[PDB]
């Protein structure tokens, strides 16, 4: 009841936005519960949150075929990947918070 | 001559410091040229950047007993680890910037 996932499946990879509630501790690393996704496919993660948070994400789909982060300016780097990407290609997304 | 690094070391872990001073593109993910480090001692990231730098080098680190990212307020939060700490546990450092 303090962090929502919202999960969005694309041709090339699934989205995952995480939202923050309540502000929130580490140890919720622990304790929270990562959506699972097609592993066929990439990955790109979003969210405001602290870099704790996004790496720690990052690193749990870190064996789909790549794994890429949200920047507001750019849209999503790919930080790294087995597969299909490469490091520092940027996938076209805008992601819009109503 | 855009991203320097520093290290640091410690009984228990590697720091590394990033600093950044052009601004830069993704591209340079291709070329940055990461700090070698003991391998048998977790790392600590400190710098300011993009999220996805964070990620990045964090993710270069991998092989490590552990990855920590340092947070200001906390500390350094392991966010991957394979030896010796816990996913959000947070090593007690205290990292203090000289500026000039
Ligand atoms: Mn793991
Ligand atoms: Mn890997
Ligand atoms: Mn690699
Ligand atoms: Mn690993
Ligand atoms: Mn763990």
């Amino acid at each position: 009841a303090s962090m929502k996932f919202a999960v969005i499946d694309r041709k090339n990879f699934t989205l995952i936005h995480f939202e923050i509630e309540k502000p929130i501790k580490p140890e919720i690393l622990k304790e929270i519960e990562i959506p699972s996704v097609d592993t066929r496919k990439g990955v790109v993660i979003s969210g405001r949150g602290p870099m704790w948070m996004h790496c720690f994400l990052a690193h749990k789909y870190h064996h789909t075929p790549f794994v890429a982060v949200y920047d507001p300016r750019l849209g999503a780097v790919v930080v790294q990947s087995h597969s299909e990407l490469r490091e520092g290609d940027v996938i076209d997304v805008v992601v819009e918070e109503i």
